[PDB]
RNA sequence: GACACUAAGUUCGGCAUCAAUAUGGUGACCUCCCGGGAGCGGGGGACCACCAGGUUGCCUAGAGGGGUGAACCGGCCCAGGUCGGAAACGGAGCAGGUCAAAACUCCCGUGCUGAUCAGUAGUGUC
């Protein structure tokens, strides 16, 4: 499973990446936040710093990868909820 | 005879060339879900344009015909580059073309109004 950071960015529109609802989208998603949340779910992430979402080719913001096999969306919503449980 | 008004009859300008509303199609921006290995695929929501269009009736007045570039926004095609991919291909945006539409123009038609002619049509006036 491939998790492009754009999938959870609150600053990005739907057509620009966002796969997660507005109420769950994260302010500044980072590969660590995604790696940490994924590790909190008992999974094993794999960060790839050099790789760019085609909808933002100019921007080199990595991408993580996990073996997970469930609802990609569910997983994403869940990693969004983890990232904010204490301001 | 004379003067009015009521049309119309010339001769030249000035302009206008529907408004108000349902249903349907398409499309950007936005939003939500379902699906997929990545790029992506699919369905819904709202809104605002536009193309079709049933109904309704006032504004000096189930109706047209061309055209152009180009404030801006959009379709479509399609480079180079670039990104995802083993590849097929898919993406973000440009240059390029192209269409639609904003817009502005020309034409025909129907009229309104201004002046100019003459003064026949009709009831008035003295
Ligand atoms: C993991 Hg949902
Ligand atoms: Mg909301
Ligand atoms: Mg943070
Ligand atoms: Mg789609
Ligand atoms: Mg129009
Ligand atoms: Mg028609
Ligand atoms: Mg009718
Ligand atoms: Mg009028
Ligand atoms: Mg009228
Ligand atoms: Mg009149
Ligand atoms: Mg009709
Ligand atoms: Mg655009
Ligand atoms: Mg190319
Ligand atoms: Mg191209
Ligand atoms: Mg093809
Ligand atoms: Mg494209
Ligand atoms: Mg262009
Ligand atoms: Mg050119
Ligand atoms: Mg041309
Ligand atoms: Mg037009
Ligand atoms: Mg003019
Ligand atoms: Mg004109
Ligand atoms: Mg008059
Ligand atoms: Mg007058
Ligand atoms: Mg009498």
């Amino acid at each position: 499973m491939i998790i492009w950071p754009s999938y959870i960015d609150k600053k990005k529109s739907r057509r620009e990446g966002r796969k997660v609802p507005e109420e769950l989208a994260i302010e500044k998603p980072s590969l660590k936040d995604i790696e940490k949340a994924l590790k909190k779910l008992g999974l094993e992430p794999k960060i790839y710093r050099d790789k760019r979402y085609p909808r933002q080719h100019w921007e080199i913001a990595g991408r993580v990868e996990v073996d997970y096999k469930g609802n990609k969306l569910c997983l994403l919503k869940e990693i969004a909820k983890i990232i904010k449980g204490k301001n």
